[PDB]
């Protein structure tokens, strides 16, 4: 049971919440949902655009009690917002000791973060694959490479990436107006463990929607 | 806490849970709304229109499992519908045994049944107002006659009305193509008492619609 409370009309739809906004057609900026969520531990909740492609995605975790928002990069101004609540997996086996390269988060948290693994001077719309030197060896549980909250909200972008086989990748793209540099040991990305595989994201793309089919795993919504 | 089974989409807004549905022109008939409750003992709750003069006022009581559903007169074919939740109160101080008036109701129930005083033969357009010999002796609660689902059915249409001084009164409208006649002793409308007032309800129109504005004892919903 995930606790809700809403200042603003919340429509549940297949399992996820759905918001109807219209913020500007700028960006990149914070576009307020109007609830706030208590997520239980090993729960957290995607944040993303229902049938538009200018929205990151972004991650709630279970110790977040502010408002939720959507981080949009310049576009299309009406947009609708799904949340879609992700049950969390504890761990993953890789050849390389877990911790070696990705960083020890709380239970709280949702994700691990990445590190840069080198310097990277991304120019204005510069697009760079990022790889890490660690593999996973079965497949119990799925993983997902996402962007930061900070850094989504400066348009770079990290693209959604699942990994189930080979070496940890994903792209990085700087949508922002000033080249960037990541500094190697950098935090510039996630990586989520869930229970249920995400069947949507693909890697290829900054923006997923997440589309409307209702999910597997739903659990339970208090409006307080 | 109220536990809500949808199988559509759901809007909770300000504390109501507001549906969308496309409702063909014609009338009367239930137009299901896409959810199932299970209100605790001692709530009902008020299903109506939400901006528009088309939906009857029902009230679906503590023991109904069913498809919540709405009855509409003839009218647009759009709808917006408001599922108000309502805090029974126990009693009501009344200057005569209530219960030589109002039919004793179950506490899963929601309202106690109104015997027609005498019979009524309602012309097609026709209305009339009943008059019970009771008064009431404080405002400890609120009070109001509400119509009952197997009249509403039929164009029979009780207008939501407020008890506040004087006698119970009430005006019913045969908004169907043919008389009817409704006789003496059977039940023609239903009773509700109710911690919280119904602010709108005026006992001067067929359809009044439940107004956008957020109640004061938002209660607690759970999708499930
Ligand atoms: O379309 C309808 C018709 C009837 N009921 C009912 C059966 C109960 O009579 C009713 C609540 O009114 P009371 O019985 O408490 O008065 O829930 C509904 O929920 N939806
Ligand atoms: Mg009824």
């Amino acid at each position: 049971t995930i606790l809700v409370c809403a200042s603003e009309p919340v429509t549940v739809d297949g399992g996820r919440l759905l918001v109807c906004r219209s913020p500007g057609p700028e960006g990149f900026y914070k576009v307020p949902l109007g609830l706030k969520v208590a997520l239980p531990t090993g729960y957290a909740m995607l944040v993303a655009q229902r049938g538009g492609g200018r929205t990151t995605n972004g991650i709630v975790d279970a110790g977040f009690r502010g408002e939720v928002q959507a981080i949009v990069a310049p576009g299309r101004p009406r947009a609708q917002f799904y949340c879609t609540p992700l049950r969390l997996a504890p761990g993953i086996a890789t050849d390389v000791p877990f911790f070696e390269v990705f960083a020890p988060k709380r239970d709280e948290d949702a994700g691990y973060d990445i590190p840069c693994p080198r310097e990277l001077v991304l120019p204005p719309g510069g697009a760079e694959t990022v790889t890490l030197p660690v593999h996973r060896t079965d497949g119990r549980h799925w993983a997902y490479v996402f962007g930061r909250s900070s850094l989504n909200l400066r348009g770079i972008v990290v693209f959604p990436t699942p990994w189930e086989s080979g070496p940890c990748r994903f792209r990085i793209q700087n949508r922002g107006a000033h080249p960037v540099t990541l500094e190697s040991g950098q935090r510039v990305a996630q990586l989520v463990l869930t229970r249920e595989p995400l069947g949507w994201i693909t890697g290829r793309s900054p923006f997923p929607a997440t589309p409307r089919a209702p999910m597997q795993h739903r659990p339970a919504w208090l409006f307080a």
